[PDB]
């Protein structure tokens, strides 16, 4: 009997970051989204637990891919603007709404990590006001 001992949780492949079939583009609005919005986000005291995907492995969490199926990151999303995988800036955008999403459907109201987020992404619409038209 080996009892499921070699059956572990294991983490799923990351997001894509690179398509050369996918079409894309830089405009002045992907451009800001990488310069102002992405970098001043990625220096704040809070933006450590959303820099990478969630490590299921290292966390623990065995349950995290079984309730979230879209992950995101801002690993991933800085990867994306560096690669020009973007058509335009609303599929940026959409990245970040699905991160800061993502964590408020896992946790609940009250924890520390939806703070963070929280914080987060108050900076983030304070910024995104600000989108050259
Ligand atoms: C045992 O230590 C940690 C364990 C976890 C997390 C975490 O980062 C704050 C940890 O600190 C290193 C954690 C990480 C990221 C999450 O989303 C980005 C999340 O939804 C949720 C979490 C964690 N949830 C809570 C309520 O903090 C659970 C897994
Ligand atoms: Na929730």
């Amino acid at each position: 009997m080996h009892h499921h001992h070699h059956h572990m949780s294991t983490n799923p492949p990351p997001p894509e970051t690179s398509n050369p079939n996918k079409p894309k583009r830089q405009t002045n609005q992907l451009q800001y989204l990488l310069r102002v919005v992405l970098k001043t986000l990625w220096k704040h005291q809070f933006a450590w637990p959303f820099q990478q995907p969630v490590d299921a492995v290292k966390l623990n969490l065995p349950d995290y891919y079984k309730i979230i199926k879209t992950p995101m990151d801002m690993g991933t999303i800085k990867k994306r603007l560096e690669n020009n995988y973007y058509w335009n800036a609303q599929e940026c955008i959409q990245d970040f709404n699905t991160m800061f999403t993502n964590c408020y459907i896992y946790n609940k109201p009250g924890d520390d990590i939806v703070l963070m987020a929280e914080a987060l992404e108050k900076l983030f619409l304070q910024k995104i006001n600000e989108l050259p038209t």
